């Protein structure tokens, strides 16, 4: 028995990042971040050894409408490439039907990121104007939220977003962030609040979150349907939440060493 | 097949008796957030149910000597109810004996004061005595404090467990009434969700002060390994994603509110 648990995750600040001198280190030591600290804690409390591995396609997880094949981390779990996922992977209905999620370890909601000074303070504002273009991340839960909403106003935004050109979608969060920064207030980015708040406390401190969140959910630790890790992992998340560890890690990576004062 | 027995608790604004309940029968006697949620869950899972108010009026705790569970948790554990649809907090000790769906509402332990009371946080309370403070018996908030190592809370616990007259109450309505009648000499520790509701109701003399002490949520509970478990979880995710949960929240907290705004 006793096998090293394969952990799929994704390079997304400040969840998982490459260490300054990663080239001179090996294994799990090459990485640092919120999810790296949580992984160690989860493995420690569940009593298993693990190996962190970055998803090959660098995606979170979506199902191709044609081929019906899941990509990103969800795919890793569904097709047997990984035993567990420890990343900012949002708990959703479609995913929940093919994989298991522990109770959420972090909260978030879809929010709006703008370049400071951009005349926009809500989603209503974005769906009403047109000088300012907006989009989301590809293959993520935010894009799905809009494509599946039945709430008139969000459908209105979807109607615009997926027919807009040039494309308003981006491959990575960093890509969307740069687009906001280089577009002089003519591009707003729809992303999860946790990430929005993180970038907000980072140089050059030129972005900010405006308005309230569009929804409420959280990230969960995922495992293959019917896996035997699920039970213990869930109990580990509950213990860590009640002992204050999750709150501690949140401040450590978001606010403790923020650089916008 | 058989009608589902639903244990819940009389707690505003989750479950309350309609002003004309005397002339009503069955589930129609009640109204509230959880009343509406149960109707939704039942419809999406395809079952008929009977709302039953928990016998002892408690949420659920374990007697340290007999190891017997009381409240809604006991109802589930001893086979008296098939499901619990109420503002029941997801906790480690409970998860060991019953199952919880994904959270359907967020909350954190908070502080309620009579408007004008000189308290801005948990520290202000911990380091003084002219103002007494307590929690609800047989609940998760009380457990939080008796298991808190975090310096300030452990200190708050030592005071609470010994103060005379008793600082604890057996219903939220009791704790709230005591706050309103003590002239700022008593502060109450309760979940933010309930604190916020009371704050919007006349006589509009109470206040939510400081930030939350922790972060968690309520979940629909079922007996371990119960059949309903899976369907109920999928329903909560669906209700959450289609905006149904957000809709009920505004309906029962802000929509109809008495303190203006
Ligand atoms: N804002 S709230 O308190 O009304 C609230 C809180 C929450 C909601 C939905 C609403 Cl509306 N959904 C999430 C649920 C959706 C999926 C992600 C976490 C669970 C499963 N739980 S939550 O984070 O506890
Ligand atoms: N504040 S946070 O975003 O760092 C955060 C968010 C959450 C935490 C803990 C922290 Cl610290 N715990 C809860 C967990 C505790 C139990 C109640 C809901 C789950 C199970 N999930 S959560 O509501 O998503
Ligand atoms: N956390 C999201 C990805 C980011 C986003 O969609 O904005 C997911 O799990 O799909
Ligand atoms: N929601 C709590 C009861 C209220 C409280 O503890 O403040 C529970 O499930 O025990
Ligand atoms: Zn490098
Ligand atoms: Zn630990
Ligand atoms: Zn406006
Ligand atoms: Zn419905
Ligand atoms: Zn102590």
């Amino acid at each position: 028995a006793n096998k090293t648990v394969v952990v799929t995750t994704i390079l997304e600040s400040p969840y998982v990042m490459m260490k300054k001198n990663h080239e001179m280190l090996e294994g799990n030591e090459r990485y640092e971040g919120y999810c790296v600290d949580l992984a160690a804690e989860i493995a420690k409390h569940c009593g298993f050894k693990y190996k962190l591995t970055i998803v090959g396609d660098g995606k979170y997880g979506a199902r191709d409408a044609d081929t019906k094949i899941w990509n990103g981390m969800v795919g890793e779990l569904v097709y047997g490439k990984a035993d567990i996922a420890i990343a900012p992977l949002t708990i959703t209905l479609v995913r929940e039907e093919v994989i298991d999620f522990s109770k959420p370890f972090m909260s978030l909601g879809i929010s709006i990121m703008i370049k400071k000074g951009t005349p926009i303070e809500s989603a209503e504002d974005l769906s009403k104007q047109t000088e300012i273009a907006y989009g989301t991340l590809d293959s993520g839960s935010t894009k799905e939220f809009f494509r599946r909403s039945k709430i008139a106003v969000f459908d209105k935004m979807w109607t615009y977003m997926r027919s807009a050109e040039p494309s308003v979608f981006v491959r990575t969060t960093a890509e969307g962030v740069a687009r906001v920064r280089k577009s002089k207030g003519k591009y707003a980015y729809l992303l999860e609040s946790t990430m929005n708040e993180y970038i907000e406390q980072r140089k050059p401190c030129d972005t900010m979150k405006v308005g309230g969140n569009l929804d409420s959910k959280g990230y969960g630790i995922a495992t293959p349907k019917g896996s035997s890790l699920g039970n213990a992992v869930n109990l580990a998340v509950l213990k860590l939440s009640e002992q204050g560890l999750l709150d501690k890690l949140k401040n450590k990576w978001w606010y403790d060493k923020g650089e916008c004062g």
